[PDB]
């Protein structure tokens, strides 16, 4: 159902795009979202779907809005409104300068230093998972690697039982790609019920894991509260279980269909970091937004206080104004422009971990399984939401062409 058009919204700016089920989804999710950048669509439109909200379609506007937190607040960053209001993760639900201290603490646990420290376990796991698959001559990448690799590394960092992964993944799936079984608030409360006793125990008997570090951290001179700890940890769980996990599948689906791109990285490995960046652009997958703090005219459009605006991080790099031939993958672009990891004060803190996991995957997989393809008769399907994903990715290969190291 489309929501009634608000009086202040001109009819020529309406474009009923459903971020949870785009029309051209069969052509791939990024392609489905790119229809918003066709010549028939204004730079800023209003969709009546999911309660009704604005959507900035150009990199220029997305960057702008993400910078101007005074007008575009993180307080209600998710669509639909019920989700945006229930969303209380730290520091994502706060605007500068309040998020400052909280962002610093989260940085201690998932920042650059920590990624350096865990580099060996990351390399270890990738190699391990891949050496297991190698002889099989086939695998469902989404469950055999995309999920275990990033998630187990996160469980290791947070000090959580790998036994809890299925329960935790389901809950985070409901917060990014809702299947209807639970509302955001319900998924959040279940997640919080899981976290609370664990935070309690670690505040009493502190450890070296991320949860202990956060739970016993200091924010602005005083100790962090159990609630604040819970809200930051809730966010870490989502980032850990529902980001790289989804992205790896888009990348590997592409590689499975691009023999020439695979060989290119095999021959010239020094290019992998650039290829990681290019894949991050072409297969960007996040889309959240902000809320108007007051009436405001943005690029000739009258925005009303309380209006929600989706600022798809995914679109900036697909914008032909930012990158020529945006849908083409070219590992040697002189500049890969994108906002895949966000923009503004909330720029992703886990980006260093994400890039390491991606780069390690690229090199390690290609070393052992240089030639692979999508299973014949496989119909790959994508799913859309706050973070898009791949339903399943059936891969097949000849073991005789692979090699152990
Ligand atoms: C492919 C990988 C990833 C992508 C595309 C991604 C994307 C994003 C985006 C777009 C934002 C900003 C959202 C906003 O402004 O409202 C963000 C923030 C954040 N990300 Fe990531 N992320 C990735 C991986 C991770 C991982 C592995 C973690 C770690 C668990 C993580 C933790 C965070 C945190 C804590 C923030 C909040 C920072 C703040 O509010 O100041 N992310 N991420
Ligand atoms: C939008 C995000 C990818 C970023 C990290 C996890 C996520 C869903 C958030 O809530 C902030
Ligand atoms: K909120």
């Amino acid at each position: 159902n489309l929501a009634p058009l608000p009086p202040h919204v001109p009819e020529h700016l309406v474009f009923d795009f459903d971020m949870y089920n785009p029309s051209n989804l069969s052509a791939g999710v990024q392609e489905a979202w790119a229809v918003l950048q066709e010549s028939n669509v204004p730079d800023l439109v209003w969709t009546r779907c999911n309660g009704g909200h604005w959507i900035a379609t150009r990199g220029q506007l997305i960057r702008e809005a993400y910078e101007d937190y005074r007008h575009f607040s993180s307080e209600c960053p998710f669509i639909p409104r019920e989700a945006g209001e229930a969303y209380d993760f730290i520091p994502t639900s706060m605007d500068p300068p309040e998020q400052r201290q909280f962002r610093a603490l989260a940085n201690q646990v998932v920042g650059m230093p920590v990624v350096d420290k865990l580099e060996n376990r990351i390399q270890e796991l990738a190699c391990s998972l891949i050496e297991s698959l190698r002889p099989q001559g086939q695998c469902n990448f989404t469950e055999d690697y995309a999920e275990p690799f990033p998630i187990r590394i996160f469980m290791l960092l947070a000090g959580l039982p790998e036994e809890d992964i299925p329960h935790l993944k389901y809950l985070t799936d409901q917060m990014t790609r809702p299947d209807g079984s639970m509302t955001f608030a319900e998924a959040k409360e279940a997640l919080y019920d899981y976290l609370i006793p664990i935070i309690e125990q670690r505040r009493q008997k502190p450890g070296t894991d991320a949860i202990s570090i956060v739970a016993n951290g200091q924010v602005n001179g005083r100790p962090i509260t159990s609630d604040e700890a819970k809200r930051m940890c809730g966010l870490l769980l989502v980032g850990g279980l529902n980001t790289v996990v989804n992205f790896l599948s888009f990348s590997m689906e592409f590689l499975a269909k691009s023999p020439e791109h695979r060989q290119e990285l095999i021959e010239r490995p020094e290019r992998i970091p650039a290829a990681c960046e290019e894949l991050l652009r072409r297969f960007s997958l996040v889309a959240d937004g902000r809320i108007l703090t007051s009436d405001y005219e943005f690029h000739g459009v009258q925005l009303k206080k309380g209006d929600q605006i989706l600022l798809p991080q995914m679109l900036s790099g697909l914008d032909e104004r930012e990158n020529a031939c945006p849908m083409h993958v070219d590992f040697s672009r002189q500049k890969v422009s994108h906002t895949t990891f966000g923009h503004g004060s909330h720029l992703c803190l886990g980006q260093h971990l994400a890039r390491r996991e991606i780069i390690v995957t690229l090199k390690e997989w290609l070393t052992r399984i240089p030639d692979f393809s999508i299973a014949p008769g496989a119909q790959i399907q994508h799913k859309s939401g706050i973070v898009s994903g791949v339903q399943a990715l059936p891969l097949v290969w000849d073991p005789a062409t692979t090699k152990a190291v």
